[PDB]
């Protein structure tokens, strides 16, 4: 489960360290595990 997350309305809203999910928050690439 991702520890760092913030409001986002697109990809640009978050650095390439993660990706903006559908819930409007940053989601870590390895979310499907932690």
């Amino acid at each position: 489960c991702p520890k760092i997350l913030k409001k986002c309305r697109r990809d640009s809203d978050c650095p390439g360290a993660c990706i903006c999910r559908g819930n409007g928050y940053c989601g870590s690439g390895s979310d499907g595990g932690v």
